[PDB]
């Protein structure tokens, strides 16, 4: 095929980003650089859809705070991306154990520099008894505050920066924005930047190998329908998550960094119908945190509902549409009634639905805390690494702003000099 | 339950043509039947897309004869699919190099007697030389007739059984037809008429191993989200190509039958114009067969304007689409104007347009008592594909090997 000087690979934010930064610079001036990602669309974890053309969905990344997202908010404005108030952020619905909750919580909340480190579900289960402390935890609507692997300093800031679970730790002061048309126009936004600054897209190949060559690196990518596609260029940024470098042989992680990584499924469930119905309950913009396993439900106005689960519960929602549609609907449609506490009947059936699961949905730091890099070079060939994931926003939309602009100025200066 | 009666891992026509033959016979009143398959929607090769609402266009099979794909035909029949006839049967503009071997290879066809097992570029390397063999093979459009997998025997086969070029070999008689709709349209009917007897399509989950696990067999097949998954069943039938059969753990295809098998790749380009400009030339309806990459050009009506080639010029076509959507719409030009005799600049540039690569577009055949669907000796899978037919390459293939292999199943439960 061809050559390059640059190689991007991965063109979701991160990624696509990166670029733009690398052609701002007259560093690079008339130099060219590929961008390969495995998608037929870019976007990376972001994606928007119509459904029934009805109403505009985001089955990924849908929400962000100015006041905890700076470069992300500018990233709006810089492209002009009008941004909306995000509805989903209080609750009335609930029974009587969610509320006695935040009492609970800015009290047990400074005893924690003796119990830091420890995970989440026994600094609950230490300052109260455990057949309560499942109670008001499940009560806040993320189950991935139940696993082993991250912290109770790790999640008592994961319970202040999420819209619907905020008003629980003093954080209620932020608001939260989405976009008005998607965040996939923001997408388009700089993929178009980087196609007038030269670039040259290849979306639909996945890269498999990588061996490095004199002064640069040989490619070699695989097409979606098998076209066996072999590529050289230079200099090489590969912003995909930790995951997708795992199966590579780049000795991830251990060449790179003195950290390790995990990852948690999510899955997001989108429901239509023909009469607003749910709005009889005083119930359009608001979200119920249920202990059945639909966890978490939203109705946006009079459009449609959605709702969002995370971990197992994830994992389970994706073994019942293995299992087939109609099982899965009508399930949904049972848990509707338990959450609402209605009989199954009085909900109605959806004229069509929509569903998204996410096997490495959000990837982070699992050393936790450290110097915090923000982008990682080879110990041997000089390949730069761009996640969310290797900065102190692990799992945001702004880790891979911040992983960007670093990791693209870690290659002007190993150019020119 | 995450488990079942009966499982046809491959939603092709193949596949499906089978789900349709079990879930008649009353030996299967009450048995329950899934259906795995890699792709988001059925068909496998058939697949056609409403180019710009204004066209329907089909990027696999796109023709058949009630000459030689009777059960076909009845098929699209049995489901009130309107087929319309297909004009790409004469050859207006016949240099005579085509014209040539008209009469040139029609006489030599009892000396193909007593040799024919030898590369067709051999053969006709004895009547004129080499350099007037390769002409004569090259103006007849399928690249794949220069292979050496391929034999003089086969040759005549695969010449006379294309709508193009039948006019040269004795079989000029048989009849060619489309459909209205697109063959879309008939896997939908198939797979309507399967889902509605009680059939569980599973799609979007690929096969990577099978277990011969006691009763039946435990499969490992991983969806395109990545989530992995389990599936018992107790009878298991592979309705998948060859190539596919080749990357398991089941030791394809010496275990099966002896014989060994091969591939093509295929490309088919699309276009489409403000002005159907093709028409003031007169070339609607019509085919040129050509000595350059496109090889084989197609103009449809005032709809649409196609292109089509296997084996080597798949293959570069394939690899100048991976070189930029500006080159390739280029190159489409410039060649398209050595196919009128004119210059590059009375070719406007197209609106639309869309091309597949097929890696394996057809594959085929190459002991020669081979049944319509084969089974492994060890575990009692049963496989089911056009390839192991008389028919191999065709959607009529795939109709006998399910007939085939859906009854030598039946066979198995009345155990
Ligand atoms: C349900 C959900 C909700 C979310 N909500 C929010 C939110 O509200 N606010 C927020 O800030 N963040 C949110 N996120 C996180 C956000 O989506 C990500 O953190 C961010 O988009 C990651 O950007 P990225 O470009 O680095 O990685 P990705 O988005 O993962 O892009 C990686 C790209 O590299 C590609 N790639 C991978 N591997 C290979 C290979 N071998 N060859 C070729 N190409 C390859 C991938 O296909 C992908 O296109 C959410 C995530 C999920 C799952
Ligand atoms: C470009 C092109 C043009 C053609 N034109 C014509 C024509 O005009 N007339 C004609 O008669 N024939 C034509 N054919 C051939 C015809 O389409 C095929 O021979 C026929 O459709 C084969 O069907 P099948 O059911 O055997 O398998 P396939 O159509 O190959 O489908 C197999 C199915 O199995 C699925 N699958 C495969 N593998 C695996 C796995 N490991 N795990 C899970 N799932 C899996 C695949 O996704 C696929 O859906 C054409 C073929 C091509 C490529
Ligand atoms: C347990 C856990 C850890 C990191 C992230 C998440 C999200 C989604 C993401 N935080 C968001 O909603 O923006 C849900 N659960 C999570
Ligand atoms: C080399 C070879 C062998 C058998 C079959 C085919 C077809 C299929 C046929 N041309 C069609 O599209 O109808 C194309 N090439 C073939
Ligand atoms: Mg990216
Ligand atoms: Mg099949």
């Amino acid at each position: 095929k061809h050559s390059s000087d640059i190689c991007i690979v991965g063109a979701g934010i991160s990624g696509l980003t990166c670029a733009s930064h690398l052609l701002d610079s007259p560093a690079c001036r008339g130099l060219s650089l590929r961008i390969f990602d495995m998608q037929q669309e870019a976007g990376g974890r972001i994606r928007s859809k119509m459904l029934d053309g009805k109403a505009s969905i985001e089955l990924g990344a849908g929400r962000y705070s100015p006041q905890l997202h700076p470069h992300f908010q500018s990233a709006m404005q810089h492209y002009s991306q009008k941004s909306e108030v995000y509805p989903f952020t209080q609750l009335k619905f609930k029974s009587h154990v969610q509320q006695k909750l935040k009492r609970a919580m800015n009290e047990l909340s400074p005893r924690l520099k003796e119990h830091g480190k420890e995970s989440f579900l026994q600094f609950v289960s230490r300052y109260q008894g455990h057949d309560s402390a499942v109670g008001m935890i499940r009560s806040m609507g993320y189950d991935a505050l139940f696993l082993p692997d991250i912290s109770a300093e790790m999640a008592y800031d994961i319970v202040g920066k999420h819209p619907e679970i905020q008003s629980v730790t003093d954080n209620d002061a932020n608001q939260w924005f989405a976009a008005e048309t998607g965040f996939a126009g923001l997408i388009q936004g700089i993929k178009a930047k980087v196609k007038a600054a030269g670039a040259r897209f290849s979306l639909g190949y996945r890269l498999l190998s990588v061996r490095t060559d004199g002064d640069g690196y040989l490619l070699q990518l695989a097409g979606d329908d098998g076209w066996k596609l072999e590529h050289r260029t230079r200099h090489l940024i590969l912003a995909i998550p930790p995951s997708a470098m795992a199966g590579l042989n780049v000795d991830f992680p251990e060449a790179w960094s003195g950290a390790r990584y995990g990852s948690l499924p999510l899955f997001k469930g989108f429901l239509t119908y023909g009469e607003p119905w749910w709005l009889d309950y005083k119930l359009d913009d608001q979200v119920l945190i249920v202990d059945n396993p639909l966890r978490k439900i939203y109705f946006k106005g009079d459009k449609y509902l959605f709702f969002y689960t995370d971990s197992e519960m994830a994992n389970y929602w994706r073994g019942c549409v293995a299992e087939g549609e109609d099982g899965y609907l009508e399930q949904i449609r049972t848990h509707l009634a338990s959450a609402l506490g209605i009989v199954r009947e009085r909900i109605p059936q959806p004229l069509a639905h929509v569903h998204k699961y996410w096997a490495h949905g959000v990837e982070f730091c699992r050393d936790s805390d450290i110097d915090h890099p923000s982008a990682l070079s080879h110990r041997d060939s000089g390949i730069i690494a761009c996640s969310d994931a290797y900065t102190e926003h692990c799992g945001w939309m702004e880790g891979g702003l911040l992983s960007a602009r670093e990791a693209s100025r870690l290659l002007l200066q190993r150019i020119a000099a």
